[PDB]
RNA sequence: UCUCAUGGAGAGUUCGAUCCUGGCUCAGGAUGAACGCUGGCGGCAUGCUUAACACAUGCAAGUCGGACGGGAAGUGGUGUUUC
């Protein structure tokens, strides 16, 4: 139980005999700003239907994201899906959340606050957000890699 | 749980609609600036990017008499002296 935003709403046609089926197209991103994120397509005749079956299956698909104590990434990780490919690398703290229209909403409803990110394929949001969780989904913390390593913390730091 | 990192935003347009590819266009900052409308003061700077086209007028490199000979002025037409 949390909120959500749309990301973007576009029509679609269809090519029936007496005319065209102008149906709605609504991309939802849901997150809870503490983790929790997810990325959902729906389509419905209607506008207010199609944002809430794109809100169930963004509920269907949800991911954590890993942060760090200053809310930002533990590092750089880029992704690709399509022809669509995303960038991310951490930030100082005040830096504030700067990307992309389709990067913005998803990070910014993630709970990251200081980030930044840019998109170097296709314009589209969907397979741009889409990318972003490719690219969260491969990052961990420090202790992630500790554990799968042998070695502590602290001696990856020098 | 250290530290480094103070830094990369997109949008519209081909199609009935979609995913791509690929050009065009915009949002930023800057200027030895120019034009348009308007206009109170102060401080620090700047001011022929074109015809290295042609130029009236005035000035912009003179100085030493303690290097020398002469000359002039003044004075009590005499000494010092000034030019
Ligand atoms: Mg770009
Ligand atoms: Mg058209
Ligand atoms: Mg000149
Ligand atoms: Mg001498």
């Amino acid at each position: 139980g949390f909120e959500e935003n749309v990301v973007q709403v576009r029509r679609v046609t269809k090519v029936v005999k007496g005319g065209k089926h102008m149906r709605f197209r609504a991309i939802v991103v849901v997150g809870d700003k503490k983790g929790q994120v997810g990325v959902g397509v729906g389509k419905a005749k209607e506008v207010v239907s199609a944002v809430q079956k794109a809100a169930v299956d963004a509920r269907r698909n949800i991911i954590t994201v890993p942060m760090t104590k200053y809310l930002t990434f533990p590092h750089r990780n880029e992704a690709d899906y399509g022809a669509a490919r995303v960038m991310l690398r951490p930030a100082a703290p005040g830096t504030g959340v700067i990307a992309g229209g389709a990067v913005r909403t998803v990070l910014e409803m993630a709970g990251v606050e200081n980030a930044l990110g840019k998109q170097l394929g296709s314009n589209n949001a969907l397979n741009n957000a889409r990318a972003t969780i490719v690219a969260v989904q491969t990052m961990r913390q420090f202790s992630d890699v500790a554990r799968d390593r042998g070695i502590p913390m602290e001696e990856l730091w020098k």
